[PDB]
């Protein structure tokens, strides 16, 4: 559908050259289709954006609910790796979404906000996720369930800030990397286990 | 002296409103010295801010350094959660020159970079030192040098993203929170120790 071809254009063109500096014409002829035709199905870039952020994001988020099903009983260091891993594996095999998706601290601010909210909205469920698995487990010696969750939430979150720091742009390093990025992850939370754990 | 007084109105000025909309006039009127002044001592806006960031870090090196001296026999968990303990006292003391630090991220990119750059020529001997201190610890099986110092560095350098995130301009919260921070990072060093370590 010429929808989802404009949609697929606007990744890697936002993706490749950033929020600011793609236009919808680039998208079109990127998507073969006519210049006009982005204004019949989006109204103006903002729209274009957003939608593919969504979209994309959806996706991510149908594929995190399947995981979640099938690694629920997993302890939440070992869940918690695993997921990072197949980020980590969709990166490597979808890098302009990875780039795509980046994008968003560079993009307007007002459109930025309204995405970041709306992001919120599963950021909260898993973080609340992770709550309850915390409280399964014996936690050690002062290490209370508010400093268990919030260390491990800025160790979860420090993956989107690495990416850009590093491997925003460069496909081939990532994927020589990813490897031995799932090797480091499973030993840092190993740590965090071992550290916060009784 | 009206160099001294200029550097600390340009920390007061550019802290509050950013590098970008500081004026080199706003600087010299919070200086209560005349516009020109400022041109007599620094060749333009970007030397005043070069030589005032400068300033600042200096002497917060000579702080490093005097701390160093007297807690180097620590082990490196302990150093690193005693220094940020003062940063973190500084920080609440000298809420505008912290405010002043974290406008680097905003400030034009060639002098973003030159400065990012003088910098890297203290963390790297810091970031050296860490690893010293790590080969006098029996590491946990699997805890590599390099995984414990990457870990380490990571969760060191979150300091100024915190900062920027949820106190820059708010200094009765940070003052609010202080003791809690300090608690907290106690167990978060503690939980990294207790990991990384046989
Ligand atoms: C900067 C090296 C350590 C970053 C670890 C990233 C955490 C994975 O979410
Ligand atoms: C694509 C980058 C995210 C992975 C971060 C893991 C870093 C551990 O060294
Ligand atoms: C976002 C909550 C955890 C941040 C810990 C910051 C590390 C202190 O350098
Ligand atoms: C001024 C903010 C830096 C302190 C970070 C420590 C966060 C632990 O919750």
């Amino acid at each position: 559908s010429k929808r989802d071809a404009i949609l697929k254009a606007a990744v890697e063109v936002f993706g490749k050259k950033g929020y600011d500096r793609a236009t919808t014409d680039e998208i079109a002829e990127k998507a073969g289709v006519a210049k006009g035709l982005i204004f019949h199905y989006f109204k103006n870039k903002e729209e274009l954006y957003y939608q593919a952020y969504m979209s994309v994001t959806e996706k991510l988020q149908k594929e995190f609910e399947n995981f979640l099903m099938k690694n629920r009983n997993r302890d939440i260091f070992d869940f918690m790796e695993r997921w990072i891993e197949k980020k980590l594996e969709y990166s490597a095999s979808h890098p302009e979404e990875a780039d795509f998706l980046i994008t968003l601290v560079s993009v307007d601010e007002g459109l930025r906000k309204r995405i970041l909210l709306d992001l919120e909205k599963s950021q909260r469920v898993f973080f609340d996720f992770v709550r309850e698995k915390l409280k399964d487990l014996d936690l050690a010696e002062d290490v209370t369930e508010e400093i268990a969750l919030k260390f491990l939430m800025w160790f979860f979150s420090g993956f989107e800030e690495v990416y850009l720091r590093t491997y925003q742009g460069k496909p081939e390093l990532l994927k020589r990397d990813m490897n031995t990025l799932v090797e480091e992850v499973k030993v840092m939370l190993r740590i965090l286990k071992k550290g916060m754990t009784k």
